[PDB]
């Protein structure tokens, strides 16, 4: 398997280093549900934007203040304290009356606003996340700036970053060793995510990465929709891919088909041929295959040097996208 520091670059490595996520406040997220709030129902949904403890801590907190069962707090995912988040709460409080949400305080948190809403919020069910980075102690401005212009037009790779494979790599580990429920799900999702990292890094090795082939899995810019490209729809598919209206993707393998064909699977076939033993886990236990985009388009990409080496830079993701994939590509961290 291709190791994580070993993926392939869009951009090429990276000819300088520097500092992320330094403190908390150095690496902001503002989450975004894709919606504003019904102003009805029976959820009351709220903004907390807390800095030094994890998203259970403040659900247990504001379960505690609202008087109801902690299972009756919901959210999108589990956040350490390690970077500042305005997340996203919700809990359940039939009727139609408001509890007084500005008067909940706990350490380091700040109520930001609240209404209701019909639906629960689940888990993974973010449209995406707007996030504010400081980068310090860059050692190559010159470098920075040139891998921003060139993101602007190329995006990065769409990887799975670090976290996705547990402390120390562990739910990956975890996953090869059983290949020979919290824990399970944990395990599937690094299996699966990192044979997508290995058919991005070798689809990457080609001489255009936006080429599109024959049953190459073409998903729609902003959506799930994917459909399959065909010989004489090319000249127009490359078209809407190069204006990123299309997005080519690469498998996540689980079972059923992986939903490219002829070429196109055949190449994704030969990239992780050698991990038998991990595509046989997630067919066994039924993870349905699925499309991923192989690239990343971050949206509204705008930064700030505030000296040589020190910038200020802010863009928008979709859920399941990575701001580490984004600075893989400007700086070498390790």
């Amino acid at each position: 398997m291709i190791e994580f520091d070993n993926l392939t670059y869009l951009h090429g490595k990276p000819q300088g280093t520097g500092l992320l996520k330094a403190n908390p406040e150095d690496f902001v997220v503002v989450e975004d549900l894709g919606f504003e709030p019904d102003g009805e129902g029976e959820h009351i949904l709220v903004r907390i934007l807390k800095n030094g403890c994890n998203t259970r801590f403040v659900a247990d907190a504001l379960a505690k203040f609202l008087k109801i069962h902690a299972r009756e707090v919901s959210f999108a995912g589990q956040k350490d304290k390690h970077a500042v988040t305005e997340q996203w709460l919700c809990a359940r409080v039939p009727g139609k009356e408001m509890p007084d949400l500005s008067a909940f305080q706990l350490e380091g948190c700040q109520v930001l606003e609240y209404a209701r809403h019909k639906r629960k919020l689940r888990l993974g069910a973010l449209k995406g996340n707007a996030f504010t980075l400081v980068l310090r102690e860059v050692s190559n401005r010159d470098d920075v700036e040139q891998r921003l212009i060139d993101i602007c037009v190329k995006g990065v790779p769409n990887y799975f970053g670090a976290q996705r494979f547990g402390i120390g790599g562990s739910n990956l580990q975890g996953a090869q060793r059983w290949a020979q429920r919290n824990k399970r799900s944990f395990w599937l999702s690094a299996a699966r995510s990192a044979l997508f990292n290995q058919i991005v890094a070798e689809r990457l090795k080609k001489a255009d990465v936006n080429q599109v082939v024959d049953g190459d899995a073409l998903q729609l810019a902003g959506r799930g929709s994917w459909f399959v490209a065909t010989t004489e729809e090319l000249a127009e598919l490359q078209r809407r891919v190069n204006d990123k209206e299309l997005m080519i993707t690469a498998a996540l393998p689980g079972s059923g088909e992986w939903g490219t064909q002829r070429e196109a699977l055949a190449f994704e076939q030969a990239a992780v041929a050698a991990e038998t033993e991990l595509q046989a886990l997630l067919v066994r236990e039924k993870v349905e295959a699925a499309r991923r985009a192989m690239l990343l388009y971050p949206q509204q990409l705008s930064w700030n040097w505030w000296d040589d080496v020190t910038v200020e830079i802010r863009f928008w993701l979709p859920a399941g996208s990575f701001a580490t994939s984004v600075v893989r590509e400007l700086i070498n961290t390790t």
